[PDB]
């Protein structure tokens, strides 16, 4: 009923977070942007889902629509 | 820096934390699937377009920044409709 903002949607959070990163660079060699960015999304993504199902990795997999192996593969890339 | 009423900039990783805490809180219990594609497709989408403007359509230079080959970039570039 009072004044209230919208809610930075995940798509808009990236877009404006990236955009502000392509201004503090202003021309300098930067490679592996996809792997760097995916990493900073894939870690929090992976470990936030592991809370909600309390680490039950069988239920973690059904959420992301992944496979247990594929899940535990990326899972093992961060923290067992 | 900003010594003027200004908040702390959501570092991208933090932004992923909050949007999923918030996401899952409103779905605690409902069978949700394909969150990996769904999040990925919501990160790759801006990521491609945002870079695809830093160098103005030059896909060759897009792959030199992103770090993909002109064939993973391309088939991805059009997954999120940027051919």
């Amino acid at each position: 009923t009072t004044p209230t903002q919208e809610g930075q949607t995940l798509r808009d959070s990236v877009e404006k977070a990236l955009h502000n990163y392509f201004a503090h660079l202003e021309g300098q060699p930067v490679t592996d942007v996809y792997n760097m960015v995916l990493c900073e999304v894939e870690a929090p993504l992976l470990e936030t889902v592991m809370n909600h199902v309390k680490g039950n990795q069988t239920k973690a997999s059904e959420l992301l629509g992944l496979n247990r192996g594929t899940l535990r593969k990326k899972l093992k890339q961060y923290d067992l």
